[PDB]
């Protein structure tokens, strides 16, 4: 969160 991650995140 808020919406933040191409690759490697959670995601998010």
């Amino acid at each position: 969160w808020v919406i933040v991650v191409g690759v490697i995140g959670v995601i998010g």
